[PDB]
This record gives structure tokens, sequence and C-alpha cells, in this order.
């Protein structure tokens, strides 16, 4: 039997509650801000999933402020420590174009890759802004910082985008070979 | 109205035919080998999609060996040169775990990240093998090489995995701070 796509939000919700109670507004806000950037939700799915997790006994609410139950804390813990295989490569449509580059002239290839580069540099600039905002905190960064998780997400994103930009630069130099 | 998920294979099929005729066996083989690694197909979808593209006049066959029509070549061209926005970040379940790292002890965090590192180093080794196979060709690599597209896919993958490994190493050193 088919499963509900909204179940993808489960660990994102349980994890959001790991440090204490949040309102539904607080949860939705985390999705619309930091989490939505790497773990997006369809706004329509968040409350339905919250309800499922409540009904399953993973979360409780009072007056609503939601919190993890002992069961929910265990559910989050077991997922965190589980070793999964690494997932299959995510489809990158630009890379499919790159695979078929023989269908483009040198100039068309240069134009395609230049467009991709400018866009990714602009995205990098945005990530750099988010990273500077986080690092504007007083507490220096370390494993023990309450913001370490957020630091992990942002540094991962920054390194990914920097690496993409560097690869594009290298390919543009090949397209523009001496 | 909902669209057919198999349509995701369209440009992969048209592009595979850009250099001349292929059998259905040849196409399926490309999916099961080099393409399937970054542009996977459900084996069940390839022939149905080939049929749709034939019926739409993008591809023709003779006796079957498939080839692009003028329409198909234009369809591929227009897609290649189109500038699209960069897509949203693909969900990386490990990174959601990283975001919630405050729920793990230092040792549990180290164990989680070590597992991910060993797995990604092993994947890197596999990509390195594929890259050496490609580079075992006589023709040196350049924009004009018929294998340039394949080189682009493999180098992109290698750089991505190397960057992931480097980031994991950095985080493990933070978890194991002096």
């Amino acid at each position: 039997s088919a499963k509900d796509p909204m179940r993808v939000l489960k660990y994102a919700i349980l994890g959001l509650l790991r440090k204490g109670e949040l309102s539904g507004y607080d949860i939705t806000s985390y999705f619309k801000e930091e989490l939505g950037q790497f773990w997006s939700a369809k706004h329509s799915q968040i409350y339905p999933e919250l309800k499922k997790l409540t009904d399953e006994g993973f979360i409780t609410f009072r007056t609503k402020m939601y919190t993890l139950t002992d069961s929910g804390k265990q559910e989050l813990h077991d997922w965190l420590i589980r070793h999964q295989p690494i997932p299959e490569t995510v489809k990158d449509e630009f890379m499919l174009k790159a695979y078929f580059i023989s269908s483009l002239s040198r100039q068309e290839a240069s134009d395609l890759f230049t467009d991709q580069l400018l866009k990714r540099k602009a995205k990098l600039s945005d990530l750099q802004g988010s990273y500077e905002k986080l690092m504007a905190s007083a507490e220096p960064m370390s494993f023990s910082s309450p913001d370490f998780g957020h630091y992990l997400v942002l540094t991962k994103a920054l390194e990914r985008e920097k690496n993409y930009v560097s690869w594009l630069e290298s390919i543009l130099a090949m397209i523009d070979e001496d």
C-alpha cells in the first residue's frame, strides 16, 4: 500500500522539539526559514503531520505548545543513531546537459556554463550572508555550542556551493582553452 | 491534471541519440551503466517513454534502431540552451541528523560522522575507478574529445564526494577538539 508523502517531515518535527516546547507557529516558522532551505515542507503538510505524530504518542501538547514524549525522544534517538546506506545521486538537470555537451558549440557551452556559474555565485553570496548572521552570536563556535547543528547545515551548504563554483570555473577554463 | 513521472527520462533519451542511432538495448545499457548513476531510470519506464517520444515525432526507428528526427534535435537543443533557475537543495537525511546533533553525545556524534565518512570514502574509491577507466582512452581530454561529457559527469561527482569527505573530516576534528 502507498504511504503518505508527508511522512518525510516526521524527523524534522521531532527534532525541532528536542530542546523543549514550541508552538505550531514556531514550528512552521522554522520550516519557512532555516529548515525549509535544506528540508522543505509544503506548508499544507506540517499541521497534518504534527497531528499524526501527536496521535501516535510521539508528541503531546498543552495550552498549543508541543513537546516530545519519552516515546518521541526514543523515536528521534533511534533514527539519529541508525546507519543508513548513502542515498543515490540526486538528479541535477544541469549535469545531464553537461553529459550531452557535444551537441553545443564552444560558444554555446561557454554561455551555458557561464549562466550556471553566475547563478551559483549569487546563491553562494546568499549562504555567506546566512552564515555571517549565525556567526554574529557572542558564543564562539564549537561542538558544545547550541548553534552547532545550524553551523553544520550552513557550512555544508557553503562548501557544496563553493565546490560547484570551483568546478564550473575549471570547466569554463577548459571550454576557453589556450 | 497530473503528469507522468516517466517524462523525467525524455532528455536523457533524446540526448543519448545525439550522435547517431542506438538500439533499445544500447539505450537501456546506457541507463544501467553510466547514466543510471546520476540519471537513474526505473527499467520499466524506458521503453514506454521511448514509445511516447517516437509517437510525438521526436524519434524515429528502423529495422529497432532509433534516431533523432529534426524535431527531436530541435527539442534537445532548446532544452540544452534554456537557462533555468537553480533547483532547491535536495533533501540529505544525514544533514537533517547533523542539524539535530545536540541530541547526541560527543561519542555518538563522532560515531555517526565516522560512519558517514567511511561510506563516502568508499564511494569516492568507486568513482575514482570509473574515472581511471574513462581516462584509459588514447585521446587526451579536452573540450573536443568525444568523451568530454562523460568526463564532466565523473569529475563533478568526484569533486562533490571529495568535498563531502573533506567537510566530514573537518567536523570530526571539531567533535574531537583538542
